[PDB]
């Protein structure tokens, strides 16, 4: 419901995701290998349209833009989490004025290239061939683990608006609701 900046666990999740995301560990991300990574993950490995990674990437650079990171420029780890304060409440208020948050605008991206169908609705083996594919899980385990939170069973499918409800609370609020949404691979 509210945000919990202070919260060290807040804090841990995003140093987690942070360390996850700079893979030649030079202290700092740009936007360039964030769009770069998302652009690399849709269209070499979940095959994605040029027009279906267009609104994937325009997405993804909206994202990392909310927490302050651009083109041409590198985000250290204090910018960074400080970027992501911004990110969180810029998002919190656009759920008030149920506007859609740019967490949801990616999702919605996303889902349309890995649900089969583009329906909004993914089966564990969509999510599973998506969260290895980008490394934020490695292990089938703890992509079941999603949907066990999610509260759907491994033959059903996770959708949109589920998720999104789901990153809410564990990105932005730490609602105790959403612990473990990605198993063990996420603090
Ligand atoms: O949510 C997601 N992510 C959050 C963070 C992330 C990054 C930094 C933080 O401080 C916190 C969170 N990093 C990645 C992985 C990624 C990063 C950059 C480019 C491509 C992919 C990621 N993939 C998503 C995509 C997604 C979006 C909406 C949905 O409904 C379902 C799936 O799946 O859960």
């Amino acid at each position: 419901l509210t945000s919990d900046f202070d919260n060290p666990r807040w804090i841990g999740r995003h140093k987690h995701m942070f360390n996850f995301l700079d893979v030649n560990h030079n202290g700092k991300i740009s936007l360039d290998e964030m769009v770069y990574k998302a652009s690399d993950i849709v269209i070499n490995n979940l095959g994605a349209t040029p027009e279906q990674a267009k609104r994937h990437k325009d997405a993804v650079e909206a994202f990392f833009g909310g927490a302050g990171m651009k083109y041409g420029v590198e985000t250290d780890w204090p910018a960074y989490i400080e970027g992501w304060k911004k990110l969180a409440t810029d998002e919190l208020e656009k759920y008030a004025k149920n506007e859609p948050t740019l967490i949801r605008i990616w999702g919605d991206a996303l889902f349309d290239i890995v649900d089969k169908d583009q329906n909004g609705a993914i089966t564990l083996d969509e999510w599973k061939a998506y969260t290895k594919a980008a490394g934020i899980i490695q292990s089938s385990e703890d992509c079941e683990e999603t949907f066990r939170v999610c509260d759907i069973d491994e033959s059903g499918q996770l959708d949109v608006d589920e998720m999104t409800r789901q990153h809410l609370g564990f990105w932005y609020t730490m609602d105790p609701a959403c612990e473990k949404l990605y198993g063990g691979a996420v603090p």
